[PDB]
């Protein structure tokens, strides 16, 4: 394939995490001695086409801030998708446990710009992530951040519309039109990017502080939004707010969001 490889070139170690379906384990590709991350599905998780669709899309992606595909075991079960191992783990715990003087507002801003560049790229490809949030972002050396997905992906491309059975979307990151009418697009990924910008600014606080899940949409619909986090620059907050525009089409594209970061500065 170019990508095909085989197990027992790989030692499977412990879990790193997973999502509604899919579990990711740390492992070693013995030969080239590299520690790697390998996603698997379960014995009776009948989501083959979904897993295959994730592997297929990943082969089309080449960007410095999108986790790197190394290979795949798709000729026979168990099927594996193998990517590089990101030394610092997920962005959400990184933020919650970090030395803030070292991970300061400027580093938060650079982290945001790197995610925005990954997204603009997905956007050119017409790929929709569908679960963008800090817990799905990963951290390498020297604050390097990359977008990834610990769950069996629910991505959608310009040719696909499927998802694994009972796919549930986290209310606090999911755009209104997506929750209420199941309408997903690049623009819903832009809404999620706004919430992630908010996670980054607050060092990984849980969104919509002081509101029950049951009121989130209703308040959104009445024009309430999360407030500017302490120390978050106004232009960064403005960008969050534009991402949270009610009408999907009034949200900026990822190309505009990246440009705004470039010209802030
Ligand atoms: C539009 C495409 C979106 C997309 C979907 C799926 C993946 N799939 C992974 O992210 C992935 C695949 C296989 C194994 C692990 C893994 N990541 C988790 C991890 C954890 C620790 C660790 O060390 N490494 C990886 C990515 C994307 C992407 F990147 F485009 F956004």
């Amino acid at each position: 394939d170019k990508w095909e490889m085989e197990r027992t070139d790989i030692t499977m170690k412990h879990k790193l995490g997973g999502g509604q379906y899919g579990e990711v384990y740390e492992g070693v590709w013995k030969k080239y001695s590299l520690t790697v991350a390998v996603k698997t599905l379960k014995e009776d998780t009948m989501e083959v086409e979904e897993f295959l669709k994730e592997a297929a899309v990943m082969k089309e992606i080449k960007h410095p801030n999108l986790v790197q595909l190394l290979g795949v075991c798709t000729r026979e079960p168990p099927f594996y998708i193998i990517t590089e191992f990101m030394t610092y783990g997920n962005l959400l715990d990184y933020l919650r446990e970090c030395n803030r003087q070292e991970v300061n507002a400027v580093v938060l801003l650079y982290m945001a710009t790197q995610i925005s560049s990954a997204m603009e790229y997905l956007e050119k490809k017409n790929f929709i992530h569908r679960d963008l949030a800090a817990r799905n972002c990963l951290v390498g050396e020297n604050h390097l951040v990359k977008v990834a997905d610990f769950g069996l992906s629910r991505l959608m491309t310009g040719d696909t519309y499927t998802a694994h059975a009972g796919a549930k979307f986290p209310i606090k990151w999911t755009a209104p039109e997506s929750l209420a009418y199941n309408k997903f697009s690049i623009k819903s990924d832009v809404w999620a990017f706004g919430v992630l910008l908010w996670e980054i600014a607050t060092y990984g606080m849980s969104p919509y502080p002081g509101i029950d899940l049951s009121q989130v949409y209703e308040l959104l619909e009445k024009d309430y939004r999360m407030e500017r986090p302490e120390g978050c620059p106004e232009k960064v907050y403005e960008l969050m707010r534009a991402c949270w525009q009610w009408n999907p089409s009034d949200r900026p594209s990822f190309a505009e969001i990246h440009q705004a970061f470039e010209t802030m500065f």
